[PDB]
């Protein structure tokens, strides 16, 4: 039964260092960096990085390429608490058929636990839903009260 290693799913060994860096700065609010996009190499499983920059929210959905799956971590300040939470967004393009659509959903089990400290985790597929306003709008949803 043993042939394959898993069963497919993302590798993020070969950009070890790299994507961690990544994830490092735009966690650390020491360095310039506001978001960063992950995405993969060639034709095969092994996430790695794309763009990172402080460009903010803006940017960041410029790089997103629709056609691609990729995945943006960008870390904003919440309206009450005031604090530097983190988001995760699974970059999901249109143009991407069914069946791959699929067999990519595996790999984000596997990049959900890297980029962790997510606060709240959301599923876009479109250039419009992955706004400013769209992303700011879920990331104050949160504990409060009741």
């Amino acid at each position: 039964g043993s042939s394959g290693s898993s069963g497919m799913a993302a590798n993020l060994s070969r950009n070890g260092p790299a994507l961690q860096e990544a994830y490092v700065r735009v966690v650390t609010e020491k360095s310039p960096t506001d978001w960063a996009l992950f995405t993969y190499e060639g034709n095969s499983n092994d996430i790695r990085v794309a763009g990172t920059g402080e460009g903010g929210l803006e940017e960041m959905v410029e790089e997103l390429n629709s056609g691609k799956v990729m995945y943006a971590f960008c870390r904003v300040k919440d309206p009450n608490s005031g604090l530097p939470k983190f988001v995760l967004i699974n970059w999901t393009g249109e143009g991407v058929n069914d069946v791959r659509k699929g067999a990519c959903a595996s790999h984000v089990s596997t990049m959900a636990s890297f980029l962790k400290g997510a606060h709240v985790t959301i599923n876009a597929r479109a250039e419009e839903d992955v706004e400013p306003e769209c992303i700011m709008e879920k990331v104050a949803s949160g504990p409060s009260s009741g």
